[PDB]
């Protein structure tokens, strides 16, 4: 159904800001990658609307980030996670040291 | 805040899928206008966050509608519960009332 | 904020549906590729959301319509002018005969 899609892709809407939401709780130093590759992992594991929310929201961002000045090389850099991630590829290995247990 | 409005979008969201699941269970012939008024209605009703999502949801669907090969007829009903009209205007006769 | 790229992303679905529209009631055979292109172009002018939503929409085109029959052959070469489009080159570079100066 078109219904249950939808409502991956709302979960994983869900799953894209908790990482976002993470990422500004956690202050911590050089965790954007780790956080861009757990948002698209989590929403790809909700089912192929959740992988689709996470690649639409994730270029999305993209677009934005541009915008305002980020670099080539730094955007680069976050896409490589983004897929990586929504691949189903371990999270953690962008994970920095001492990274909070709960994030 | 932004809390806040993702807020209304997870619930306004969930009154949609609440709606299509009513109307899949109510099984009830020509109410389908109804549903998809009621649950734009149900979602605005949550806050501008509500809306977004119903629009986007509602959109979406039309996307599909369009893509597979009615659905102005459909939009005209999302659209008249979103902006805060009494969905029972396309309520068909019969209808159970927890509906 | 994102309130300029949500205002270009709904420009730019406006410019795709206004597309698939017009390719509906011109009936035009062989054009095809001329209306993606041009939806693409149309909606990638109107600025980076309206570049994403061009995507967003073709994208989706191409992955819902595999459930009506629409072969990779077909779908890729409907993408490779969606592409075109977007990319800011001539959508006219598909134009078959004739179609008329509306379109
Ligand atoms: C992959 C399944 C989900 C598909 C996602 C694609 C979402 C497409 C949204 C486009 O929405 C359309 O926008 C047009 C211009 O505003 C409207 O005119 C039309 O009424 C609305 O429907």
């Amino acid at each position: 159904r078109w219904v249950q899609f939808m409502k991956e892709a709302g979960q994983g809407s869900r799953d894209m800001w908790r990482a976002y939401s993470d990422m500004k709780k956690a202050n911590w130093k050089n965790s954007d990658k780790y956080f861009h590759a757990r948002g698209n992992y989590d929403a790809a594991r909700r089912g192929p609307g959740g992988a689709w929310a996470a690649k639409v929201i994730s270029d999305a961002r993209e677009a934005v980030q541009k915008f305002t000045g980020h670099g080539a090389e730094d955007s680069r850099a976050d896409q490589f996670a983004n897929e990586w991630g929504r691949s189903g590829k371990d999270p953690n290995h962008f994970r920095p040291a001492g990274l909070p247990k709960r994030y």
